[PDB]
């Protein structure tokens, strides 16, 4: 059972917090027809860059699953690259009662964050619209309270992140 959107589920707009505007950015992959995000800000010296999901309700359930799929251009395929050029997102989670999640919030470090894992394209892709996607599924234990946030980092390649599909048995 379903938690946040299948994928096309967005109706329009995803509305996703992005930390540092200048990081990610709704690209309309309409395709079926939908929202996607992305970063490829190489070339552009210190980068952290977040996305925050919306508030997903936990319903019920302990052990949620995020898949995912996502573009990522290598960093050698990249002209110039520098040595700062990274091609691995990290996600993770954040749980609370109610809302309460602010621009400001939520601290935007690995603190109030728990990090479920880092990820990186697994050599087994499939076409899609028509680039090669990559599908890879985390799922993060306890999680107790009665929702939570989901967050993506970057800092330093480009890679877009198709769809995120949050889910539990």
């Amino acid at each position: 059972e379903e938690t946040l959107m299948d994928s096309t589920t967005a109706t329009a707009e995803l509305g996703w917090m992005v930390h540092p505007p200048s990081g990610w950015e709704e690209v309309s992959g309409y395709d079926n027809t939908i929202r996607t995000y992305q970063v490829c800000n190489v070339f552009e010296s210190s980068q952290n860059n977040w996305l925050r999901t919306k508030f997903i309700r936990r319903r019920g359930a302990h052990r949620i699953h995020v898949e995912m799929k996502f573009s990522v251009r290598d960093c050698s395929s990249i002209p110039s690259v520098p040595g700062s050029c990274k091609e691995t997102f990290n996600l993770y989670y954040y749980e609370a009662d109610f809302d309460l999640a602010t621009k400001t919030f939520p601290n935007w470090m690995e603190n109030p964050w728990v990090k479920v894992d880092t990820i990186a394209a697994d050599e087994s892709f499939s076409q899609v619209d028509v680039m090669k996607i990559n599908t890879e599924v985390r799922s993060f234990g306890p999680v107790s309270r009665n929702g939570f946030y989901l967050a993506f980092q970057d800092y330093g390649g480009c890679m877009s992140l198709i769809a995120v599909r949050v889910f539990y048995r």
